[PDB]
DNA sequence: TTTTTT
C-alpha cells in the first residue's frame, strides 16, 4: 500500500511522539522528552529514528517533501492524551532518568517509560558521580564549616539535610523552609551549591509573591515554577522601614495545594503544577500578616550561626553573639562553585541524605517552636 | 463522479462531524465528542473512519493530500449548526456516556445523540464501579471520619453529600457552598477525592472572581468556567484584617446565572455556560459588601469539625473547641488519591448519592442560619 | 469559452451572491442571508446551487481546487455594494422572513427581497404557531402571575407589554429600559422566556458597557451587540456602598444613537447599527455621575411586585412591602423553558402585542416620574 | 513574443491605475477611483477592461491564475506615484465629479482628470437636484424651525451655515465647530441630515481623538477618517465630576494638520490626509487640559435653541431659560430622514450655501468669545 | 549556467541593491534610493534594469516567477552592509540631490554615490531657483520684517540666519536654540515657511520632549527624529504656575547627541541617527531642572520684537511696550504658503545664507549672555 | 501596563 503511511505507522509503533493534555507533542530525541510549542519537532524525530527502520525505508526520509507528509500521517493517528511527570522519586537528565530510591541510572528505553518533560539541563557522568574524590572531601569540608556536626546543632543538622534532598523529589511538598542567619553565613553559598546540582529545575523566584495577590492580571512570577523542583527566595528586607509589607498569611497557604493559580503573559492557561520546594532566605526575622494554627502549620526555620570573614573584624564578629565561628573567609569557593565544580559530589550527598530520610514517602514537617511571634502564641 | 466526494458524502451521512454554534467542528473518534479550536481534527476522523468503507475506499485516505481534499468537501456540506450538551442527567467519559438516571454505561451509537462535547478524560471501566471492593471499604471509612454519621451532624451531612453528588448533573446550580471549617479537617481531601472521580470536569480558579470584576479586559479566570461541572475558589483571605477585599454581592449574583459573560484573550466570544458547581474552601466566616434577600437566597455553609492530628499534638487539639472528633493523621493517604485510587469508589458513591437526592428535579438550597450576619437579617 | 467562467457568471445570474457597505459577502443558503469572515460561505453556495446548473456543468463542481476558481471569479465580478436590513418591521428566521405587520411568512424567493443579515436561528413552525394550545395556556398564566392584570398595575402591565414586543423590529430605540424589583419576582424567567422566543436576537452582554468608555482599544461588549435587537445587561450592583462605580451619564446617551463607536479583536470596522432594545435587570434604583433633562427622556422603569416563594418562608414575605402578592414557586419551571418549550407561544404573543402598540410608528417613550432622582429634579 | 505582458502593458496605457505617494493602488471602474486594500481591485479592473482588448487578449483575462499575472506585472509596472485629490471645490459621487463652483455635473472620462479617490456612495440624479420640489419646501421648514432667521440669531445662523457648507470641499481645516446646546433641539437631526446628503464621505468617531493620545500602536478610529469630509465626535461627558479626562488641549493641534498619525489594524499606512470639518455635538462646555493663546483660534460654537417637546411637557419648557422656541415634535420626521428623502434637496441646499461664502476663499474663522474661559482671558 | 544566477549577478554589479545596517534594502529606481519593508521593490528594479542587459537575458524577466526567482538570489548574495548618509553636505530632492558648497544640482547616476535615504517630498526645477522673481522680493521684504536688518538688531539677526541655515546640513549639531518672544510675532511664520521650503526633512513635535524620560514605553517622539534635519517644539506652557512641568537638564544633554537611544512600537532598534537642529519656540522666560556650567555651552536665544495686528487694532497695537512695530495682519501672506508657492525663494535664502556662515565649519555656538 | 496585533 502507501508506503509514506508504513514508515509513518512504524515510527509510532515506537511510542516516541506523544500528545500532552497543554496540547504539546513530546518527542524523544537523544533521551530526553523535548517539546517545543513555536515549531513542533516530529520532524527531528522523524530523522532521527531514520537508523531503526530498515534500508529500504532509509532512502526516502532524507527528502524533506517526505518528512513533511509522514508528519502529516502520524499527527492524524495521535488521538489520546497522556499523563506527564508522575514519578516522585526520578531525577530526569539530558541523556536519561537517575533513580533515586537505589541510586541507579537507566537510559534508553529505560528511560523512556517514565515520562518527564523537565531536565536538569546538563549531562550525567557516572565517572564523576563517586564518594571517593578530592571534590567530595572539599564539599564535606564546606558543609560541616557552615553546618558543623556538634550536639548543639544536631537537629538543626538534620532538619536542613531534610530540606536540601527534598530538592530531588518531583512530589508535591506542605511546608515553606526559612534559611535564617545573619550576613556572611552560608545561605547564599547553599543556593549556588544547589544551583549547581539540579540546574533547570531552579529559579531564583522574586520576593514579591510573599506580599502579592497573585490573581489578577499576569504573574509569571508564578507561571515559572511549574514542575520546577526547588524554588528559592531571598529580599527580606527590615519590617520597620518605609515599605515595611507584611508577609500576606494567606498566600503561603496557597504555595502549599499541587496546583497554583497563575497565568503567564498573553496566555489562558492558569494552573500550574506545584513541585517546588520553596525556601525563603532572609536576615531578619519575618512579620507575618496574622498568625493562627493554619499558619503555623507549613513553616520551619534552618538556622545558620556561622560568620566568614576576613582578618579584619574576626574578633569584633567574635565578640558577636550572633554567630558561633569566626572560619576564615575563602576566596576560591566563588570560582569552582559558579564553574560547576562540585556538581556530581553534591549531588551524591543530596541522594545519601535522600535516601536517609525520605526513601518511603516524602513529607516535610513543621519546627513551629522558633519564631518568636509562633512560640507566644504556642 | 468524482470518488472523493462520494467518499466525504458517505463520511456526512454517518453524522459524525458536526458544526457547533461556536463555530467548532466537533469530530466523534473513540466513541467521544473531540473539538479543538486551534487546528482542526476532520483529517483525524477522515483517516479513523478509513476503516468502515470498502476497499477502493479506504485505501485513497492514506496520501495527507487526499484527505485534505475530503476535508475541504466535509467543511463545504456543513451548513447548518447544532446545539450542544441539551442533556443535564449524563456524565461522559472518554469512551462513552454514563446515565445517571439508570446508572447504565452507552457505549458508541448507543451515546451520541447526547452531544456532549466535555468529558471526564479517563475511560470508564465497569469492574471497578461495584461495592464489592476493598477500597470501597477504605473510601466509606476515610467519608465517615470527615463527616461522622452522627445524630447532631445530620443536616450537615445531607447538605455535604447534595453538594457533592450535584457535581455530576449539567445544568444551572444556584447556590453558592462554603466549606467552612478550621486547619487540617478534610476540605482538601474532598476537593482532590473530587477531582479524581470526575476528572476534567473540574476547574480550579482564583478568587479574582469574587473580589474584582469579571467584565473589564480579559478574565481567563472566568472564561475557563465555560461547561465545566465544578468549580473551587478556595483559600479565602481574612476579612478581619486591615486591607482584605471583601466579597462583591454583585459578582455573587452572575454566577448564579445560566451565561456568565467574561472572555477569554484574543477572543471575541464573551457568553460562557454556567453549569459549575461554585465550592469556596474557606478558613474564616466569610464578609460581604452588602447583605440583601438575594444574596441570601445564594450561599450554603457545610461545617467540617473533625480533626486529623499526629501524636505529638494530639494534646493541644482536644482542648480547642473548634472541633468535635480528634482522628489520628494518615501521612501515606495523600499518595494514593494523586494515583486515583479512590477513583471509581467515589463515582460509584456520588451516582448512588444522585440516585437519591435529585431524580425528579436537580436543585441547591440556602442554608441562611449560618453566617452571624445572615442570622442578624434573618 | 471557459467553462468555469459561465459557471460562475449563472450564480451571479440568481443573484444568490452579494457584497455589503460592510466588506462581507452575503449568501442565500437554505432560504436565508448567511455571512462569516472565516468559514468558506461562498464555495458552500456554489456547492449547494449545483442542482440548478445542467448535467455537464453539475460534474465540474464536485472538486474543491474548482469550487475555488468559480469563487474567485465571482469575487471578481462583484463591483458595486448593497444596503442590508433596511426593513424595520420583518422578522427573518432560518427558513424564511415573518411579516409583522399582517402575520403572513415568506419563504423562497419572496424573502429574499428583504435582505435581512441576522436571523434567529430556527425554523418557522408554522402548526406551533396557534392562539389555542395547551403551551400558550400555559403561558398565559405564567405571564399574568409575573404581571397580573389588576388595574393598579394596568400601565406597568401595558409599559411592559411594549417594552418585550418593542424586541421584534429592527429600528434603532431611543430609551432603555430597567427591570425593576426585589429578589424573586420573575425578571429572570422574563429574559429566559424572551431569549428562547427571539433566539439568535438576543445578546447578554456586562455592565462594563454602562460604566466605563466604549471607545479605547478593543471591545467586543459593544462590537456584540450590532444589529442584534434585544441587549439584556443585567447584575446591576448596590451604588450606596463607597467604591461602586456610577453609571455614567453618557453612556446612557451613547446608547440611545443610530450608531455605536467600538471595534471586536482584529477588526478595523468601527461604526454598529443600533437596532437593540437595551434592557437593564437591575435590582436596585440606578444612580448616575449627573442628572439632566438630556437623560430623563431616555430611561423608563418597570417593576415586578408578584414574589414567588417556597412553603417555608413564604410567610415573611407577607410582610415586606417591597411585594404586591407571594405566588408559590415552580420548581419544574426552568426545565421547561431551556428546552424550548413556550418558544412559538411567546413569540404569538409578543406578535399580537406588537401589531398593537407599534402598527402606526414604533416609539418608545420615557417614564421620568418613577425614579426618585428624576422626580427630584422634575 | 510574451503574451501576458502586452496586456498588463496595454492596461496600463489605459491609465486606469495609478499609485499614490502612501503606496495605494487606486483603480477606474464604473466612473469612479476606488481604493481598497482588502479586496483585489486590481484583479477586478482587468475583469473589467476585457472588452477593450483584441480578441485573442480577451479570452486570456477569464482565468483567475492568469489575472493573478497580470495583476503581478502591474504593480512591477508602477514605479512612480501621482497626486489624488488635489481639487478641493469638486464633489465625487459613485457616478461622476460634481463641480461647486460652477454646478456642471462632469460624468464619464471627464471626471477623470480630477482624481477623486473617495465618493460619497450613491449614483447622482439631476431630477432631485432641482430647487423648487415639496421635499425641498419640507426640509427649508425645518432648517428654519431648527435655527430661526430672527433678529439675534443672525451672527449665529450665518456660522451654522459656514459649518455645514465647509463639509463640501476637500481641503484642510483649522476650527473644530462645537453644537452647543439642550436636549431636543436639532442636533441629531442635523448630523442626520449631513449624513444622508453626503454619504460615504461622512464618519462618526468616538472620543479617543479628543480625550486620549493618538500615537498607541493601531488606530482605526484615526485611520478611518482619511479624505473624509465631515467627522462626528459626539456626546461629549460632563468634566465638572469626580473623574474625567479632558479635551487635551495638545491633541486639538493634532486635528487640524494635513499629517495626522495613525494607522489601521494589518496595514502599514500611518499618516492620512486630513481634509476632515470637526464637528463636535456637545451639550456642556468643553474643559480643556492647559488653557493657552494659540487654542482660541481653531474652536468655533454654534448654539441651539428651538425647542422640541411632546404635547404633554410643553408647559414645562416655555419656562426654561436655555430655550427660544418652544415648537412641537414630530414622530414622523425622525423615520424619513433614513430614507434618504431629503438627501438631494439637502444636496442642493449645501450648494447652494456654499456659493455664498466658500467661493473666493474658503476659511473656517474661530469665535473665541462664546466660551467663558476666551472671553475673561479676553 | 543557471542564467537566472547570471541575471542576479548582472544586476548585483550594478550596485542598484544595497543593504542598510538596520536591516532594509534599498533599491534605485528612477533616481531616487527608494526603500520599502514591507513590500519590497527589488522586483520592480529588476523589471526596470531589464533593458540593459542582452535580449537573450531581458526576454526571461518578462515572467514574474523568473523576477521572484532572481529576487531571492539577489536577497541571498547581500551578505555585508554599507553606511548610508555619510555625505552632510547634500540636500537630498525626490529627483536629485543640491550641493551647498557649490550651489549644484545633480540628478541621474551623478547623484547616486551620495547615499540619501530620507528626501525632501518634491521635486526640483532651477528655472524658479533664481534671485530674479517678485515673490523673492516679497519674501526678503517678509524676512526683514520679521527680524529688521539694521544695527540695533545685528546680533539677532545674524543668529537667526544661522540658526535657520543650520537646518540643511545633514550632520550631528551640539547646539539648542530657542525662539523667544511674544503672541503674534512671527514663530508660526517661520515655522510654516521652514516646512513649506524643506518639507520631510522636518518633524513638528511636542512638549513631551521636555518633560519625560526618551526610553519608556513606544515613543515614536524619539524615533521619528531619524535623520531628520529639523524639530520646531512648540506648546511649551508657561512656567510660572504650578503643575507644569520644567525643563530637564537631562533631556537637553541627551538630544545634543549624535545617535539617541530609543524604541518605537513594535521595534528593537533603540538607536537613531539625529541630525536635527532643536529650535524650541517660547513665549515667555524658560526654567531649567537645574542651572550650572554643564548646559549654559549648549542652550542659544534670540528674540522676536515685532508683532502683526490688522488695521483694526492698528492704533490698538500702535500703542505697546513688548513690540516695535506694528504692520497689518496680511491673510494672502499665509494662502500661497500651503499652496507653496513661497518654497524654493525660501531654500534659496537658506543655500546663500549656509554658503555664508557654514562653509569652513559647521558649529553652532551657545549664547549664554541673554537668558 | 497587558492585550492586541502580526
Ligand atoms: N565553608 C566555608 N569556609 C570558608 N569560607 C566560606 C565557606 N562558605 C562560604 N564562605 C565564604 O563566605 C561568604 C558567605 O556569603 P553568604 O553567607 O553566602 O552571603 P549571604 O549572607 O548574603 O547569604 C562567601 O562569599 C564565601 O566566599
Ligand atoms: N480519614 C481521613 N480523611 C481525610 N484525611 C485524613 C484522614 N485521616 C488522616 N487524614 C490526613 O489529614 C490531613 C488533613 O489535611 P486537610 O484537611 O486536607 O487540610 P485542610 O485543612 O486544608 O483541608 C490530610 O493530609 C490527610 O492525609
Ligand atoms: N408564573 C410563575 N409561576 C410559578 N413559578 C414561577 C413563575 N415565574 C417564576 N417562577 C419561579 O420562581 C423563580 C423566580 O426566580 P427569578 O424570577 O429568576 O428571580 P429574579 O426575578 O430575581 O431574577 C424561578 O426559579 C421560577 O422557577
Ligand atoms: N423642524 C422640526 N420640526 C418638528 N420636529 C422636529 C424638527 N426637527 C427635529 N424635530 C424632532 O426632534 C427630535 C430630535 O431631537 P434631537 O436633535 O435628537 O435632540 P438633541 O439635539 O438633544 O440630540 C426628533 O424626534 C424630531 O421629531
Ligand atoms: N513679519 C511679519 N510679516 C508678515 N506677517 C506677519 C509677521 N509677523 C506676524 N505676522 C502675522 O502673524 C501671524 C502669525 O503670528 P505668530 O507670531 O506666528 O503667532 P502664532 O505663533 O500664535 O501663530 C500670521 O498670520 C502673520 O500673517
Ligand atoms: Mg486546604
Ligand atoms: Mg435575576
Ligand atoms: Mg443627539
Amino acid at each position: 500500500g502507501n508506503k509514506l503511511f508504513n514508515i509513518a505507522q512504524r515510527i509510532l509503533d515506537t511510542n516516541s511522539v506523544l500528545l500532552t493534555e497543554r496540547g504539546d507533542h513530546i518527542v524523544w530525541i537523544n533521551n530526553s522528552w523535548k517539546f517545543n510549542s513555536e515549531e513542533p519537532l516530529i520532524t527531528k524525530l522523524i530523522l532521527s529514528i531514520r537508523h531503526q527502520l530498515p534500508k529500504e525505508y532509509s532512502s526516502e526520509l532524507l527528502c524533506p517533501r517526505k518528512r513533511k507528509t509522514v508528519e502529516a500521517n502520524i499527527r492524524d493517528m495521535l488521538v489520546d492524551s497522556v499523563e506527564t511527570d508522575t514519578y516522585p522519586d526520578k531525577l530526569p537528565f539530558k541523556n536519561g532518568v537517575l533513580d533515586l530510591v537505589d541510586g541507579m541510572f537507566y537510559s534508553g528505553d529505560d528511560a523512556k517509560k517514565y515520562t518527564c518533560t523537565v531536565s536538569t539541563g546538563f549531562k550525567f557522568d557516572d565517572t564523576k558521580f563517586v564518594e571517593d574524590s578530592p571534590e567530595m572531601e572539599e564539599l564535606m569540608n564546606i558543609i560541616n564549616d557552615i553546618q558543623p556536626l556538634t550536639d548543639e546543632n544536631k537537629k538543626n543538622r538534620e532538619l536542613y539535610e531534610k530540606t536540601l534532598s527534598s530538592c530531588l523529589c518531583g512530589a508535591t511538598k506542605g511546608c515553606l523552609t526559612f534559611f535564617f542567619g545573619e550576613t556572611a553565613t552560608g545561605k547564599s553559598t547553599t543556593k549556588r551549591l544547589l544551583k549547581s546540582a539540579i540546574g533547570d529545575l531552579f529559579v531564583e523566584t522574586g520576593q514579591t509573591i510573599l506580599t502579592d495577590v497573585l490573581d489578577k492580571g499576569p504573574n509569571p512570577f508564578i507561571a515559572n515554577m511549574h514542575l520546577k523542583r526547588s524554588v528559592f527566595c531571598s529580599e527580606l528586607p527590615d519590617f520597620a522601614c518605609s515599605g515595611s509589607k507584611k508577609i500576606r498569611s494567606d498566600n503561603i497557604k496557597k504555595l502549599t495545594e499541587p496546583c497554583v493559580i497563575g497565568r503567564p503573559c498573553f496566555s489562558n492557561k492558569i494552573n500550574n503544577r506545584n513541585h517546588a520546594t520553596i525556601i525563603i532566605d532572609t536576615n531578619y526575622k519575618p512579620v507575618f500578616d496574622r498568625i493562627d494554627n493554619a499558619l503555623m502549620r507549613r513553616i520551619a526555620v534552618v538556622r545558620f550561626r556561622t560568620h566568614f570573614s576576613q582578618p579584619s573584624g574576626r574578633e569584633a564578629a567574635e565578640n558577636n553573639d550572633a554567630y558561633d565561628k569566626v572560619k576564615l573567609l575563602d576566596e576560591g569557593l566563588d570560582g569552582k562553585i559558579q564553574n560547576n565544580r562540585y556538581r556530581f559530589a553534591f549531588l551524591y550527598l543530596l541522594v545519601k541524605w535522600y535516601k536517609k530520610y525520605h526513601i518511603p514517602i516524602m513529607k516535610l514537617y513543621p519546627t513551629p517552636e522558633e519564631i518568636p511571634d509562633f512560640a507566644f502564641y504556642l
